[PDB]
């Protein structure tokens, strides 16, 4: 980018504890269910014009509003979050069909000002995002457990009332100057109608 | 499709503070500071064989032993890291010479068996290292702070008596249940002859 200071909204996705058990699987297995799980991420951030920064052992980065923005950038990160938990429910049916047991994955989002450029050397530029704002969102993320999506208050403030939601936490990760309240996410009414539980008629 | 389970010695930097520091500079002065850091430390690495596996908005994961590996990996990942922090030395007076506030680094090392493979989407996939033993070299490095290399004993059995320590530090990070002995690094023997202090 040369280098570009803005707002952006930031998802980050980890699999709760299979760092821990891939050391029981057989190396191509750990690689295979990582590539199923990558390839079917890939496909909801795709369709919904989220931008993969990185992909980190079993974590996957995303922004939207770098390198591109819109005003409905923390809607679709919501929007995203949400179908990203309900297509695992897929992986899960091909991964428990390998033999193996089911991932759990832990969802966080955080909206705000982030330095963006092309970060690295000659021979490896890498697209980048620097900043506190990056790493509350993987704070965020950490008080998560499987199948939820937590989000920030000014993801939801960014967001709108679109985005329907179970209630708040609220915390203050080591060296966080004042608590934050961060946000279950329970899904996302029109035009999108995701939800993770539904609604029962 | 798939990959290899295999002993690696993975070392990992931070910019200490930096992330912090940032958030007042402009946002090119950011972009270039990080350039004038990975340019340098990529050619300390290079010069030692290591792999660079990923650049992080103030970091670097490193590997020595995938995707070829050779038994004393160990001592030549800890000499890099020596070299490392010698190196920023360099970045440092072109990044004060631009009136910013030099950068300081910590680095983590260990030693251990993880997953290495091809991994990511069905396009662009990079070469990735899964495994409990590539965070504990990050929770290892958490510990340091600017100018410092904190290495696991696995990583200094493997390297040897050449790797001279400050000394010692038992720490339970949570998690993983039992506690790590982490070792200071002053320097290397020979053939580096290299020194932090």
């Amino acid at each position: 980018m040369g280098g570009d200071r803005r707002p952006i909204t930031i998802l980050t996705s980890d699999l709760r504890g299979f760092t821990s058990t891939s050391e029981g699987l057989n190396p191509e297995e750990v690689v295979k269910v990582l590539n199923i799980y990558f390839g079917k991420m890939a496909d909801v951030i795709t369709h919904h014009g989220g931008t993969i920064d990185e992909f980190m052992g079993d974590g996957i980065l995303v922004l939207f509003g770098a390198p591109t923005s819109q005003q409905d950038d923390a809607l679709r990160a919501v929007a995203c979050g949400v179908e990203m938990q309900l297509a695992l429910r897929e992986v899960n049916q091909q991964v428990t069909g390998l033999g193996l047991q089911p991932l759990e994955m832990g969802i966080g989002i955080n909206t705000g000002e982030v330095v963006v450029g092309n970060i690295g050397s000659e021979k490896r530029t890498k697209y980048g995002v620097v900043g506190a704002q990056v790493n509350l969102t993987y704070r965020i993320e950490s008080y998560t457990t499987g199948g939820q999506i937590f989000i920030s208050s000014t993801t939801l403030e960014a967001a709108g009332d679109r985005v329907h939601v179970n209630g708040n936490r609220t915390v203050q990760p080591k060296g966080v100057k004042d608590p934050v309240v961060i946000w279950d996410v329970a899904g996302v009414g029109e035009p999108y109608n995701l939800s993770l539980a539904v609604e029962e008629q």
